[PDB]
């Protein structure tokens, strides 16, 4: 459960993720209006200053980004809640 690659895309402002997960079909929903079914670490990301929205369907992802925003800021935001060390808590 991560980013295993960042796919191409021709759109630089919303960018195709492929992750771990994949066939069948997994969550096909734009992450959006915030509380989308998705844990709270998924609405940090649209509460980012640089995210537009978070698309999923299939195995892959499509994040949007704003125009000006840089993915050189906004991406390390995106990757953050795949890219933990991920441990169960609740004591």
């Amino acid at each position: 459960m991560k980013i295993i690659s960042i796919s191409e895309t021709p759109n630089h402002n919303t960018m195709k993720i492929t992750l771990s997960e994949s066939r069948e079909g997994m969550t096909s929903d734009t992450y959006t209006k915030v509380d989308d079914s998705q844990p709270a670490f998924i609405n940090d990301i649209l509460k980012v200053e640089g995210v537009k929205s978070i698309f999923h369907v299939m195995d892959f992802i499509s994040v949007d980004k704003e125009n000006d925003a840089n993915w050189e800021t906004v991406l390390p935001k995106v990757e953050a809640v795949f890219e933990l060390e991920h441990h169960h808590h609740h004591h």
